[PDB]
RNA sequence: UUUUUUUUUUUUUUUUUUUUUUUUUUCUCCUCUUUUUUUUUUUU
């Protein structure tokens, strides 16, 4: 379990992506919150041409 | 001079069967009178 405080916000999303990579070869499921509706599309878009399906 | 968030119309389909109209009651029951019975025959 791992708690994070910085300033950079894509700066945070690397372990995020990490993990979000590291679930298809275990092929389990993540939940990604974003409470609000503008950032909540943002990494949707960032990630569906980067891989996968999202 | 009044911002931000609260998903939506149950899943399923590629199961076998070798019979035949109907169907099941009603009891014994005093017949009145000119008769033997006439008769061939011919014209259809």
């Amino acid at each position: 379990s791992v708690f994070v405080a910085a300033h950079t916000s894509a700066g945070k999303t690397v372990v995020a992506e990490y993990a979000i990579a590291l679930a298809q070869k275990h092929m389990t499921r993540t939940i990604y919150t974003s409470p609000i509706k503008a950032l909540s599309n943002q990494k949707f878009r960032d990630f569906r041409n980067t891989f996968g399906d999202v």
